């Protein structure tokens, strides 16, 4: 009957990892911000016998995580996953998400005596330089890393947020490195753009705060507006939760890097497959040039070799097509 904590587990990957624990007889522990969002998450899934919260207001601060990691020393896994317009780019991400990396970690080392094994959710934008993405003669595996430095990282942003991410999990390898008796393994998992469903449909809202909303600014589209530019790797939220729970059961996954990436995409690819599969929405959003986007994809991005990741996780992705339906689906009927 093992014990499992997970932080923000109100977030977009976590309700998914959740509920796939929650199915595997797992006993969770999600901290949350508040009794709101506490109470509301033991009501989507009606109160189970295996599911409970403790409140962690902020989850960046010092000792934020001893009081749970005190009350509950029966936990073995520590599945770390918590999380809006930027002045500073150095004070309010990249301090935050280097100092908060060291504090969770911390309260760990003092207090998480029978943790185990600990999962960080970190990005793709921490194994990938910009430069490098861009190359289509390049290859990318779980071993680069973005080599885009401090002084960079507060030029705008977006290379703001890509850095805190790198920033972020060399704070994590740069802890358990550093720092002698470390009890626990850890390992990292590193998503491209994130889509799929939300776990439950009573969460849609107008603007979905998640990267699904890059599908979604396509459903608000007029058929005459341009399609806009976006490309990149991704991966289906249900997959990356999947590989959370796999990152901990399969010993291989001690110490590894886990690259998540299903495959790739331009706006072009998003629209292609709503104007075919949503007869109601063809016609209302636009059309622009279809199949445009396997000669750019072609063109202009490096190819990912994430083969030692899938090796480690040994289940079928979602695709595309299936990612963009259940979103879009989902997104639809939550409108009436």
């Amino acid at each position: 009957p093992i014990t499992v904590i997970v932080s923000g587990a109100t977030g977009f990957i976590a309700q998914h990892v959740v509920k796939q624990l929650l199915a595997k007889n797992y006993q969770v522990i999600g901290t949350v911000r508040s009794t709101a969002k506490g109470d509301h998450l033991l009501k989507l899934f009606n109160n189970p016998k295996n599911l409970s919260y403790e409140i962690v207001e902020d989850v960046g601060t010092k000792g934020a995580f001893d009081k749970v990691l005190q009350k509950h020393g029966e936990a073995k896994v520590f599945l770390h996953l918590a999380s809006f317009n930027v002045t500073d780019v150095e004070k309010e991400l990249l301090l935050p998400a280097v100092d908060g990396t060291k504090n969770v970690l911390q309260a760990i080392y003092n207090f998480g005596n029978n943790i185990e094994k600990v999962v960080i959710t970190s990005s793709y934008a921490a194994i990938s330089t910009a430069s490098k993405e861009a190359d289509k003669n390049a290859i990318i595996t779980e071993k680069d890393w973005n080599e885009i430095s401090w002084q960079d990282a507060l030029l705008n942003p977006v290379n703001g947020y890509r850095g805190s991410k790198k920033f972020a999990e060399k704070a994590a390898w740069d802890f358990i490195k550093s720092n002698d008796n470390v009890k626990f393994s850890l390992s990292t998992i590193n998503p491209s753009f994130v889509f799929g469903p939300q776990s439950f449909g009573s969460e849609i809202k107008q603007s979905l705060n998640t990267s699904s909303e890059i599908i979604n600014s396509i459903l608000k589209l007029k058929p005459n507006d341009s399609i806009p530019a976006s490309k990149g790797g991704w991966v289906d939220v249900r997959d990356v939760a999947k590989a959370h729970i796999i990152a901990f059961e399969n010993e291989d996954a001690k110490n590894q890097r886990i690259l998540l990436n299903s495959g790739r995409f331009t706006s072009q690819s998003l629209v292609d497959i709503i104007n075919d599969k949503f007869p109601d929405l063809k016609g209302k959003i636009p059309v622009d040039e279809p199949g445009s986007d396997k000669s750019v994809i072609a063109e202009s991005l490096a190819t990912i070799d994430d083969t030692k990741s899938r090796e480690l996780l040994g289940f079928e992705y979602y695709n595309l097509e299936q990612s963009v339906y259940d979103t879009v689906e989902q997104i639809v009927n939550a409108h009436k």
